[PDB]
């Protein structure tokens, strides 16, 4: 078994960080994959005919075309569910407005508009989860599919707003640290990140 994954090439469209959630997951279910990249910037129609926003990743299971990371990986949980990546449902939105807030904080070229307090805001919830429940991850000890969401966006934040901004996450925040610290030691991690120049250019356009 063999799945083919459909990612965007790192020259025309950069590091994506849905891309790198589905990867993870399958290395953290050792689920043999080939990656195949997407050349194109524009949307040629076949492109369109797998993925229908023209977005990447997409990825083919059971000979079919399925788009979009929450569905993908959540099919993939459903055909191999051991290891079991589930994360309870309470957990689910943990997390889940960093990314946003990063990208709004990286694009202002207003250090007065509030973007960066927005960003701290969403990092401050993250930490109240972290410190206020069993580690290392979201879910407890194991890893769980919200913990591949938020790798690769904490990457992505970290490497970004250090390279354009020379801003770091505050250090009083040091159960989110020790979060993205875990996280990017993972073998699965190590094997699908790209290389800081890759995501400090895929991003400079938006700055
Ligand atoms: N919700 C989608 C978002 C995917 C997405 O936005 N991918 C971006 C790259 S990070 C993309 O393909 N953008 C294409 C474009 O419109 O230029 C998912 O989780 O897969």
């Amino acid at each position: 078994i063999c799945v083919k994954v459909a990612v965007g090439a790192p020259d025309v469209l950069g590091d994506c960080p849905f891309s790198q959630r589905v990867l993870l997951t399958l290395e953290e279910k050792k689920l043999p994959y080939k990656t195949h990249l997407i050349n194109v910037s524009d949307k040629p129609q076949w492109f369109l005919d797998i993925s229908p926003e023209g977005k990447v990743p997409v990825v083919k299971l059971d000979g079919k075309w399925v788009a979009d990371s929450d569905v993908i990986v959540g099919l993939l949980e459903e055909k191999y569910p051991e290891p079991s990546l589930k994360t309870p449902p309470e957990f689910a939105s943990v997390g889940s407005k960093i990314f946003g807030a990063f990208v709004t904080f990286l694009k202002s070229k207003d250090a007065n508009d509030g973007s960066e307090k927005a960003l701290v805001d969403e990092l401050e919830a993250l930490e109240n989860h972290l410190k206020t429940h069993s580690g290392p991850f979201v879910a407890g000890e194991k890893i769980t599919a919200v913990d591949l969401s938020l790798a690769p966006k904490l990457y992505h934040l970290e490497v970004a707003l250090g390279h354009y901004k020379n801003w770091s996450v505050p250090e009083s925040l040091t159960s989110v640290r020790n979060y993205a610290k875990a996280l990017f030691s993972r073998e699965s991690f190590e094997n699908t990140k790209a290389k800081k120049e890759i995501v400090v250019a895929g991003w400079e356009s938006k700055v």
